[PDB]
């Protein structure tokens, strides 16, 4: 008994910004969209594939009977800008500043699971941060976190939608927490600002337009979305920063500023090695370095950078990474505005070696009347 009041006053403990409790009651309301999501084609691939395990926590436990989420706020503004150089920055989302939020909050879950330990007997948990099988949106809405937004997200009005989510599901009988009275109201900002126009109003989205996704999807990104990442070449937030619960937020804890705003040349120059050294901690490493540097030809097309010419040149004769070839050609296309003589023979010069390079190729040579 209390519980309760022993848990939050372990949470603020060890660096939880917020705690809520629901039951292991299923979540059948979801069902219906989840899978509507999966049939229409709206789906990233990133989520849990078994649509049951999602909506019925005692397939995860049993002995289920409470849920614990959890929040943590992160900063969504840089405390010390990095300093100006010779080499253009691009940007890369908050939610992936300093370390990965999967390896903070389980460590947290960790800490509170072993302090209750203590407090009772017959304790038992299942983690989740992420990649587990709920939904730790929803989870974190029935647990009086927040309220989820128009743009998919969960918002508390203490540190805005810059929360990460996890959960602790156990077999605890505890007094479910409340929900909140806010919401959106009809405030729309999100819709309208989202540059691929997914979010379709409901708290549902065209996953597979997300910016998001398409900085983290493998392959060739689509001539539609290279344009619109601008420079950000990790997430998206512009639906959050478009949010006027965000408005007037700093949140607490370290960041390099140098790997929240990497200088793109040099990250072009980064191998498997070198990669996993300096950026290997950030949550956006997830997949290596190669969506990443791709993404980085493209903020550098974005940019119209002269200076990165000799290197997309250098990718190009090189070859050794075809989609980087491909992106590279493209982006010459875009750095070069009024092509020399010179350099429409290099480029009439190139027979590309795949598909995807010949089919950028085509549309450089098109483009310059080649
Ligand atoms: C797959 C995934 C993605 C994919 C797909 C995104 C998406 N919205 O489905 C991509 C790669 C695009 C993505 C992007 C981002 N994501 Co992500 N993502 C996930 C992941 C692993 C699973 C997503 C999932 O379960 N799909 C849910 C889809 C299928 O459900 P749906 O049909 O849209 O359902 C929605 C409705 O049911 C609605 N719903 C619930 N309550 C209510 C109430 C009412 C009345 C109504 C009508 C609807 C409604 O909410 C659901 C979505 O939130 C989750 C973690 C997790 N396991 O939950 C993180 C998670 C959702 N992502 C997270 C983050 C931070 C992001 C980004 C902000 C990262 C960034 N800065 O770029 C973006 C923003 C995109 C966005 N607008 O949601 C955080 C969200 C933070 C928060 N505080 O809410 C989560 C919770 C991870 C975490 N542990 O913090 N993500
Ligand atoms: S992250 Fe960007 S692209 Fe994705 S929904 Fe939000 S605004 Fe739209
Ligand atoms: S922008 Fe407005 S509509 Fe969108 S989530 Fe924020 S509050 Fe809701």
């Amino acid at each position: 008994m209390n519980i309760k009041l022993e848990i939050q006053k372990m949470a603020k403990e060890i660096g939880i910004s917020k705690i809520g409790f629901t039951t292991a009651d299923d979540f059948d309301y979801l069902e219906k969209s989840l899978r509507l999501g999966v049939e229409e084609g709206r789906t990233t691939g990133f989520e849990h594939k078994n649509i049951e395990e999602r909506i019925y926590p005692k397939l995860s436990l049993e002995s289920a009977k409470t849920i614990i989420s959890i929040a943590v706020a992160y900063p969504h503004k840089l405390p010390q800008q990095p300093q100006k150089t010779e080499f253009k920055r691009g940007k890369i989302t908050p939610n992936s500043w300093g370390l990965d939020y999967h390896y903070v909050l389980q460590d947290k879950l960790k800490r509170l699971a072993k302090g209750i330990e203590k407090l009772t007997e017959n304790f038992e948990y299942k983690g989740m941060v992420d990649t587990g099988a709920l939904v730790d949106t929803a989870v974190a809405k029935r647990a009086g976190i927040g309220f989820i937004g128009k743009n998919g997200l969960v918002i508390s009005k203490e540190y805005g939608s810059y929360m990460y989510l996890g959960e602790l599901i156990t077999n605890l009988e505890i007094e479910p927490d409340q929900e909140v009275d806010y919401g959106c109201g009809d405030c729309r900002r999100c819709l309208d600002a989202c540059p691929t126009s997914c979010l379709i109003g409901d708290g549902t989205m065209n996953a597979r337009r997300c910016l998001s996704f398409q900085t983290q999807d493998k392959g060739m990104m689509d001539m539609e979305f290279r344009k619109k990442i601008k420079t950000v070449i990790y997430g998206c937030d512009i639906c959050q920063i478009s949010c006027p619960y965000n408005r007037g937020i700093d949140n607490p804890l370290d960041i390099d500023p140098d790997l929240a705003m990497p200088e793109l040349l040099p990250f072009l120059e980064l191998t498997n090695k070198s990669f996993k050294e300096t950026f290997g901690m950030i949550a956006g490493s997830w997949r290596g370095k190669n969506i990443l540097q791709r993404n980085a030809i493209i903020a550098l097309a974005n940019l119209h950078d002269r200076n990165a010419i000799v290197k997309l040149m250098e990718i190009i004769d090189k070859n050794n990474n075809p989609i980087h070839t491909a992106t590279a050609i493209w982006a010459l296309g875009e750095i070069v505005k009024k092509p020399d003589e010179g350099m429409l023979d290099y480029m009439r010069g190139l027979s590309p070696k795949d598909e995807h390079s010949q089919a950028e190729w085509e549309l450089v040579c098109a483009k310059w009347q080649i």
